[PDB]
């Protein structure tokens, strides 16, 4: 009866009752994520075809905004899940992706990350008949409680070269630490895990056509860019909905102030008037990015270098422009909140906190030296990992 | 058969040739408005019923922005000339205006603009069937070379009403200066003029419904702002553009750079990177309004006063990003050029002088107020000449 | 035989090993502040005549910022506690104010906030000889294990006026709550108190020439803004000698950077130009701000208004720079240390939100304002509590 | 019956009342050069010994910033005229500047400017008798109306070596074109010349000690660094107080104001508050680099590298936030004159032009690049003619 939409709005109501109190506690948040598992949206991303729901990216990607408008690492292991899925989708072959997409929506798996392209402390031995995966990661950005995980291996020939495979999160020889500990995100479980003779067959490859191969498959890491870039715009949309409430209902007007509320006090109304401007840009940027995204996945295979170039530079120039002036927004609300918002029962201090962590792991300097590449010489993005 | 906006390019192509001098000379340029008027783009606004190309306001408002990529005086006069016309158009009757809409697009008039309600010199005395003008205007933008005017007065009852007419340029009693000499927009003709005992016939009042008066007629000053807003953005974008050929025919590389080629220049690369955000930003925020202006202006006299409102908010969110924006590109754009850039023959500082003389005359701290009374108080902006 | 630069430098390398975790814990600094009792540095400003070292405001002042490097809450109380001793020598007679300091220095009482301005639930009764005190007060900075009170209330009278009193802080009626929780300054006990039926001797009260008289009494306020003022330049510092070592240390190149160490990248190098540049400002109108304080405290009862407010537009000056200033290095100084730098156990956030919690208890808005008046009109500050 | 100073003030009041309309005019300023030569000021750096002022550098710069409040012009050809004297007193024997002191003392000679070590287009002969200079060189700041010229020629010997000497203006072979076309710094004079067999005896060429040689030696650059850098402080200290005089005299409140008076605009308070905190950060910068240049002149020979290099950024740090900060002052001040402030009579964008052009002669992202090695690394500037 309800759109995935208002069921995220629903959910995400919900969350922000208790959110406060698990930014403070940390761990895995096993009742929010059986809340998903309920939810039905973990099949968000799947067609309707195999069972799912049949959203499109920019519909996928709304619902991570609006979470992380309340519950950041809810909105960060709910994105990454889907991006999960889309991986074995850009990655291996319909016989591979089509039953774990059947399974995925009639069991409500949860997919978690053990892919780090940085961390090549896992290596791949090939026994013949099968392959194992020994070694240690860390950042699993939401491994815990999840039924299947994407890790990533290097086979040492000819230097090292990235092998994924997706693999129950249960198999004999994993072991997740849970060791996550960090001043934002506290909830998205990104610690370490021991990988011990870790088998993986054939069919659990991601080989056909493999990462960083067609346009198409180049998607993928503009899917994860443009997660992040979605998570940070609902962040800075729910911090600039908190302050309002705080501004409208607890904030004192300054005694040298010539109004009688905070509400008419100039500079409280020229702030909010430079949050707006923020905002509104920022929104402009990160939906245009949706819908190019929405019609270069459309494509499919047929998808050329040039439109995906295009789509790449789109993502990051909203993610430049969502990262600045989303984490300023986030540090500048207090100005118009004031000196009793600061209080440690409010955390208000959470927005900037996790924006400020998620910012850091893909470095804005050289976004910008990329963008500049193509304003200033027309030379599109190289697909990577990052870009 | 060009379309408008081809035919808008290939002529600013052509002023683009002597845009740098008549910057140095100033004055009128009457070559440029005569190549305006053989080009048909004065009757660009006027329905195709009436003789006219039949553009939308999204459609006439591109063409002012690419005339500011290389000449924003012209820009200026065209837009303010299609200003006039929206003006006639939203504050008289059709049997005033559609009969100087057919003229107009006949002839090929220039419409220019006396119309100051700050400047309240000139006064309008009744003397029964008709009425007299006199007293003294200033910023009479492309009064100068113009076939009709628009003009205001104030008549002396109540406090003061203002009363807007439409009349001929020539008309016995008017005199233009040609005193215009600011730092920017050199070409516009915004200097002096002086009314003695002008006859205004009472069919040349715009009374009905007159000005300030339903929300599709407080659509005008609305058209003023994004027209501004609409120059605003193409003045950036001619200074980028112009930096970039800067950058890659002449700037030298540093002496203490990495790089064999400014090209390569990390700093170099990454105050591109900003350009491309902050263009991009505002390019979204100015096409955005401008869609909310076709849309609102299609509901004629049925417009609300809330969608008027959302319009409103929606512009002047626009206009603080190309202003602010928009004048730091063409500050910082030298840091990418360098110090041969400077050079007074090639006049790069015009952009920036050309958008600082006109991001003043409405002042932004003020415009970041009212977006603040909607962001926080959700309170509509109220109509004035201004907003 | 150190001098007291050299015995807070050393206290301070030993508040360095645990100032992260107590961080964590927030609570009482008990340890720490009975390191300051044993240290001598609470008699630091007291003269030596009453047993004390004798130092300059100036050289108080930079004890100050040196414990903010490294602990901003034992700055907070430290500072806070020379602050109320400052209270007592300028509001009240000798006859009061020489033993409270010949004891202060024998037997190191720890001197504790419980004046706040804007707070006027406590009022005080007259019952004759006596006075009594009662009513609740908020941010009680360093009132816990303290001595001695600072403590204001209301009399009801003419519409209200305040009264300060200097009283022992265990005495009958007084309770300590030790409620405070907050995002920042977590060691400062700047909870909640309740006064029920506190006796007050007119002996304690400080009354001639009291609060807000001469222009040397007018000081007081000047002083709290010039701690605050170290402070938050203190925070700063050590910030940026943190983020430094954790650069050269820990964090890794970027895989598109061109050089082999984060040492020679360029954009960390020109941040840390930019830190440079910040602190290097920040510190010159600090100690400017302090040389003028030493000054004007030297004229004592002879100090002239005008000489008053020169002195409060320096500190005013410096205290916009250091709080904009550096909290722009406190968030900024992650694009150097890297995404594995907001690891909870390095708790590197935390200079940051000790800043950000202390910069808003006196509005940089309107201090902007009152530097304006007077660079735009030449007119001086009016003696208040913030000014 | 003056000091320096005072007369520099009397001299910068007589050239502010044509200081407008020379910006326009351009070209060489031969009434106000021989208004500095009738002064006496051009030898405010000699010693009194050989007929000077005997003023320290401090004093000497000082008077630059003073000009640079009304004609920045002029004061680039006045501080270039003191450079060109130190260049001699740390480059040559004192046979040889000595005598060049005592002359340009008694007969009140101008010293202008020809040394481009980034302009290799003049090469030197080797005669055996005598060298000789023949090539084309740019930027010759201040050569016209000129007695003596610091002129640079490479020896193309293992490379090519700048050999400099000092010769008289006008020396047989010598031809100043004085094309300087410029948008900022019009009256210096920084066009081109052309070198035609000119002769150079051994006794003017500069090669005892030599450029970049001692740590004395290379004081030569941080002189011209901090010459630039007075002049940014003066050229923003003049904007200033220009746009206060407009803001109190001209400047209209705007309508939607709720004050009477432009003078208590809660908005434009703000504006002079950050004016004012910025000048106060710079003047600090600035004087405390002159104060240390002092100090080392002071050491002569004996001056060590370790002194040198902590001048040097001490000099960068001043000049980094004077170009920057006193840029954006040039700018924001039009927020508070407003719309009527841009008229041409007035040319109060000659300020920011000024400032514009040149900042750019010696790249600040470099600067802060320099600044950060010292930051991060706490390594020294490598002395350069730039460094």
């Amino acid at each position: 009866l309800l759109s995935p939409l208002q069921t995220a709005r629903q959910l995400a109501a919900e969350f922000a009752l208790t959110a406060v109190e698990r930014d403070e506690r940390g761990g895995t948040p096993k009742a929010e994520r059986d809340a998903l598992r309920d939810s039905g949206l973990l099949a968000l991303s799947i067609p309707t075809r195999y069972g799912g729901l049949g959203a499109r990216w920019s519909e996928t990607l709304q619902v991570v905004r609006e979470f992380a408008k309340v519950d950041s690492s809810i909105a960060h292991v709910f994105g990454f899940h889907h991006l999960m899925l889309a991986t074995v989708r850009l990655f291996s072959r319909p016989e591979q992706w089509q039953p774990w997409f059947e399974q995925t929506a009639r069991q409500n798996w949860f997919w978690g990350n053990a892919l780090n392209p940085l961390d090549t402390r896992t290596v791949v031995k090939d026994l013949g008949g099968w392959r194992e995966f020994s070694g240690k990661k860390s950042f699993c950005s939401g491994a815990s409680d999840s039924q299947m995980l994407i890790a990533s291996a290097v086979d040492e020939s000819n230097g090292g070269k990235l092998l994924i495979a997706a693999i129950p999160s249960g198999r004999s020889g994993i072991t997740l630490h849970n060791d996550w500990n960090n001043i934002g995100q506290r909830q998205t479980d990104s610690g370490s895990a021991t990988f011990e003779r870790v088998r993986v067959e054939e069919s659990e490859l991601l080989l056909d056509p493999g990462p960083l191969s067609t346009p198409f498959a180049c998607l993928r890491p503009l899917i994860a860019q443009l997660t992040f870039t979605h998570m940070f715009l609902g962040i800075a949309e729910g911090a600039f909905e908190e302050a309002r409430q705080y501004t409208l209902s607890e904030t004192r007007v300054w005694h040298k102030s010539s109004v009688r509320e905070v509400r008419e006090d100039p500079y409280v109304l020229a702030h909010y008037g430079e949050f707006w401007v923020a905002l509104e840009g920022i929104r402009l940027l990160v939906e245009r990015a949706a819908a190019l995204l929405d019609e270069a996945w459309a494509k499919g295979p047929n998808l050329s270098a040039e439109e995906r170039g295009h789509l790449a530079t789109a993502i990051a120039t909203a993610k430049v422009a969502a990262s600045r002036q989303g984490l300023e927004i986030c540090s500048r609300l207090f100005e118009v909140t004031g000196a009793r918002s600061t209080h440690a029962s409010l955390r208000l201090d959470r927005h900037w906190r996790n924006l400020r962590t998620q910012t850091l792991h893909d470095p804005l300097d050289y976004k910008l030296h990329e963008l500049g590449d193509w304003a200033l010489n027309q030379s599109l993005p190289v697909p990577t990992f990052y870009s």
